[PDB]
């Protein structure tokens, strides 16, 4: 147990595939691999993800931002382009809203499998109000789906 975190041999499927040495598996619909999968991402003033909900993942029809933890941000957020670059709301964080599995963070298809396998997409703005943008970290992302 002191090597790998937790592999889902009939355990909970809350993603949790996180800092490198946590062997964790998941299988969902819309890309061709059963995933013993890993995430090794670092962003600013951060250790692994911070503020709950920050990765790239794999449920929906496209390649998109994680549903990392069980609380859902209905927040209509502005996920803009690559590291520390503001270019406008390409990602309009909104529905769908469901949870309990690896799910979609408002279909950020624009951030794709190339930015998933050794990605850069923990960067994100948070909005308290309808236009109050705050930057709390952003940097390297990493993922690897495997047998």
């Amino acid at each position: 147990q002191k090597y790998l975190g937790m592999l889902q041999n009939g355990y909970s499927d809350s993603t949790s595939a996180y800092v490198d040495n946590i062997s964790t598996g998941l299988v969902v619909n819309n890309e061709s691999k059963l995933e013993a999968y890993k995430i090794t991402r670092v962003k600013t003033d951060d250790y692994d993800k911070n503020i709950n909900y920050f990765d790239l993942m794999y449920e929906g029809n496209n390649q998109f931002f994680i549903r990392a933890n069980f609380k859902v941000s209905r927040e209509f957020g502005a996920t803009l382009r690559k590291n520390a670059g503001p270019s406008g709301i390409v990602g309009s964080l909104s529905g769908p809203l469901i949870a309990n599995t690896n799910f979609k963070s408002n279909y950020l298809s624009n951030i794709s499998d190339s930015e998933y396998k050794n990605g850069v997409k923990i960067y994100a703005y948070r909005y308290t109000s309808s236009t109050s943008a705050t930057n709390q970290g952003g940097g390297i992302f990493t993922f690897e789906s495997y047998p």
